[PDB]
Order: structure tokens, then sequence, then C-alpha cells
């Protein structure tokens, strides 16, 4: 693809998420995708490592030896070092986790990524006309701080002669996605174009949750399709997701919202990250 697409550019403030204007922000929404300006005080080189270095294991310092940590240290399979079936290899771990398992400096990171993107969700929310006292269960949580957040490490191993991701949606309200080379792209309106390279923003989508709870608002919020297109040279990136509260045993559920009435549940958070990972990675 040769296309490059014209994404909205924002910038957190005083008052939430500053587009260039209304309309901006609403093609932004609509199109479930913008550039986000990253706070200048905000340090991403630790971040930036840890995906160059956590698939090499304990050789190499700081950080290879988390690609020792697999789901089997966390009892719950969707955490720590996965090979996918794309070029990607991936270690995902959960906010519980992060003060124990991550380097402090990646726990902090972490923090505040989950700050950052409540911001962003809160703004989101207000824009769809949604009661304020029903965005807690909305949410599943993200609304505050009690969703369930991941900060997800990835790598794209060029040496593989497969796509670099498949094309998805990402399963839960907000991404938050670090990228600072080419290869990611998105579908709008049925045409595949590259995302604009830009090391100071952040990619901001919406995932498939952010699409069930509006679906019926009337003006519908979309979870971009995206993809990374195979890598010819290594690639690396992060992310922070955001996702309605899904422990074991501890799951907040997805809702749609009702106009006039009220939220009624959709299915379930794990359950859409387990029907969302079964329908990308096959
Ligand atoms: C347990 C997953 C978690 C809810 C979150 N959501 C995602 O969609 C993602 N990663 C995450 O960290 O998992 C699958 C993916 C397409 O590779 C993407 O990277
Ligand atoms: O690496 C990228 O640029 C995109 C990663 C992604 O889409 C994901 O982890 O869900
Ligand atoms: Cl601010
Ligand atoms: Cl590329
Ligand atoms: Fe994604």
């Amino acid at each position: 693809v040769d296309r490059t697409a014209d994404l909205e550019r924002a910038r957190l403030g005083d008052d939430g998420l500053d587009f260039q204007d209304d309309a901006a922000q609403a093609r932004a929404f609509a199109q479930g995708v913008f550039l986000l300006e990253i706070p200048e005080w905000l340090d991403l080189s630790a971040g930036d490592r840890f995906a160059r270095q956590f698939f090499q294991g304990t050789g190499v310092e700081p950080y290879g030896k988390y690609r020792d940590l697999s789901s089997e240290h966390f009892g719950d399979e969707l955490l720590g070092y996965h090979s996918r079936v794309d070029q990607l290899e991936q270690f995902l771990l959960e906010r519980r986790f992060w003060g124990e398992v991550y380097p402090s400096e990646i726990a902090t990171l972490g923090e505040h990524l989950t700050l950052l993107s409540h911001r962003v969700l809160r703004s989101v929310l207000a824009s769809a006309g949604i009661p304020e006292e029903d965005w807690h269960r909305a949410s599943g949580g993200c609304s505050e701080t009690n969703g369930s957040y991941h900060l997800t490490f990835n790598h794209y191993r060029s040496a593989h002669q497969d796509i670099g991701l498949s094309s998805h949606k990402d399963d839960g309200f907000i991404t938050v996605l670090r990228t600072t080379a080419q290869g990611l792209e998105v579908n709008r309106d049925d045409v595949w174009e590259k995302v604009p390279v830009d090391p100071a923003c952040f990619v901001v989508n919406f995932g498939l949750s952010m699409e069930i709870l509006t679906s019926a608002c009337v003006t519908p919020l979309s979870a971009i399709m995206h993809r990374v297109s195979h890598q010819n040279f290594d690639r690396s990136s992060f992310g922070h997701f955001s996702s309605s509260r899904c422990l074991p045993g501890a799951d907040d559920g997805i809702y749609r919202y009702l106009p006039s009435a009220g939220l009624e549940r959709v299915c379930g958070s794990r359950e859409l990250i387990e029907e969302n990972d079964h329908e990308i990675y096959m």
C-alpha cells in the first residue's frame, strides 16, 4: 500500500482532549484512530529498550530475561511471553503484576500510561452522551482506575515469512500505541493506508469494547481495523491496552449503551478477548 492516512492530532490539555476544532474531533472519533502528542515530561526510553530486548533471553541486560516468563508463571494464559503465528512475538502483562514482576521503571511507565489513557477515555465517554453515573459499569472500571490494563511489548521477527501482525481490531476500549517505525496500516473506508510515523505522538485507537458500547448511539464509534505489514528488517513497539476488568473469576462484563434506557450486557471481557484472539491468529 502506498497511501498514507491523514490522521487528526490531539493533545491532552486543561479540559481533556484538545483537537484543532470540533469537526476534527468528530472525524477522529468517527475514524477510531488519531495521533496524541506525548507529554514532554514522559520518558519512553526504558519502554523502547524493553521492546527491543524482552525476547532475547537472560544473556541480555537488563530486560532479555523476560523471554523466560511464560503464561504458566501467572496463572493466566494471556500473560507472559508469547510467540505468535505472524512475525510478532509479545510480552503481555496486566497491571496487577506490574509492581511485582516488571522492572520498577517499566511499572512506572505503565502507571503514567494508565492515567493518560483514563483521561483520554473520559473525554470520549463525554462525547458519546452516556450519563456519567453509568461510566464505571459501561467501561468495566476504565472510566476510573479499576479496569484491566495490559502493558504489552511487541517485536517483529523479520526472518519469519509471515505478515507482521494480521488484520484485527483490539479487544478493549482504548489502546495507546507507542510506535517509532513504519509498518502499521489502517483500514478506514475499505482501503488500507499507512499510519504516518511520528515518534512525538502516540497512536490512539478504539477497540471492540468501544464499538460495542457505542453501537446504538447517534454517532457510533468504530474499532479501527489495523495490521502490521511484513517486515524486512526487525521492528518493535509497545502499547497500553485498557479493557473491562477481566481477571480470572472477577470479570466486569461488556455492555452496550441503550440511549434513554441504560446498559445491557453483551458478553464477558475475557470471553471477548478469547473470541477475538481466535478470530485474529486464525
Ligand atoms: C490479553 C490481551 C490484552 C487484553 C490486550 N489486547 C489486545 O488486543 C492485544 N494485546 C493486549 O495487550 O492482544 C492481542 C493482540 C492483537 O496481539 C494485541 O496486542
Ligand atoms: O506494532 C504495532 O504497531 C501494532 C501492534 C498492535 O496492533 C497490537 O499489539 O494490537
Ligand atoms: Cl494536561
Ligand atoms: Cl514497513
Ligand atoms: Fe492492535
